[PDB]
């Protein structure tokens, strides 16, 4: 009694290529789900995860080892002009933490919430092929993180 669409994609990041794999490829993934409700606008849920680290080589075979992962969840409405294109809005929050100390003890802890927002455009050149291009920007004073997401979706 309705239609749903599932779109998957991979996180993309700007990298430099000098003809040599000086920069390591990034690792991340994203998944989007479209839920159709009886209304003038639909709503989607998006989940994105990316690993942040120094994947760039200072000179060659030299980098800063570190581990940090960001988990971001966003959701927003979908606006369709008229059976031609659809625009997606992303709004949510992100959080990442990769510190360990003790699971038992008493100490003051601090935490910050990253603001995640973005937008996506949907193109349907074919009825059985949906192109989903979107971007997500994580606002954090400590570290500015921009993530580009590219993927495809299937509907019907």
């Amino acid at each position: 009694e309705g239609e749903s669409s599932i779109s998957i994609g991979y996180a993309q990041s700007r990298v430099k290529e000098d003809g040599y794999k000086l920069d390591k490829n990034p690792r991340g993934f994203n998944l989007k789900y479209r839920y159709e409700f009886n209304n003038d606008w639909g709503v989607i849920g998006s989940f994105a995860q990316t690993r942040r680290g120094f994947e760039e080589s200072v000179d060659g075979f030299k980098l800063i080892d570190g581990d940090f992962k960001y988990y971001s969840v966003t959701a927003g409405p979908v606006f369709r002009i008229n059976e031609y294109v659809s625009l997606y809005g992303l709004l949510g929050a992100g959080h990442g933490k990769a510190k360990f100390s003790s699971i038992f003890g008493q100490s003051e802890s601090r935490s910050k919430t990253s603001l995640a927002y973005g937008a996506g455009l949907q193109f349907n050149p074919h009825p059985n092929f949906v192109i989903d291009a979107s971007y997500e920007y994580s606002k954090l004073d400590d570290v500015k993180v921009g993530t580009w997401m590219l993927g495809a979706g299937y509907r019907f």
